[PDB]
RNA sequence: AUAUACCGCCAUCUUAACCCUGAUGAAGGCUACAAAGUACGUUAGGUCAAGGUGUAGCCC
């Protein structure tokens, strides 16, 4: 949601260019466009502490497996 | 004599594209503590005094 409680522009526009879209849905917000929604909260400072990290770690570790299975290839 | 011959000079008057919204209707698109917007003619004009080119008049 932006600052007026309505969608963000950026979840239609997404859907329009077709690109799949992960999102935060609190009670107050709209899942249907959303391509992987995450019922949960939005507000709290510990939640969104929390989402950041798990993201930040899924993604590090993602490209770090890709770069060891590249390295296993290499010299396999 | 003629600018009521022309110039020269003064003066008169006329006169692009893109992207979104509305159910893809005419149509619309902004908030910064940001909410779709970005890329010349005219005149029986004057002036031959600090300028010129012609044209006609008269020649017991
Ligand atoms: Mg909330
Ligand atoms: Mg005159």
């Amino acid at each position: 949601l932006n600052n007026i409680f309505e969608p963000h522009v950026a979840v239609r526009d997404a859907a329009k260019m077709n690109i799949p879209t992960v999102g935060i849905v609190d009670t107050n917000c709209n899942p249907c466009l959303i391509t992987y929604p995450v019922p949960g909260n939005d507000d709290s400072p510990l939640a969104v502490h929390l989402y950041c990290r798990l993201f930040q770690t899924a993604i590090t570790r993602a490209k770090e497996k890709r770069q060891q299975v590249e390295a296993l290839y290499r010299l396999q």
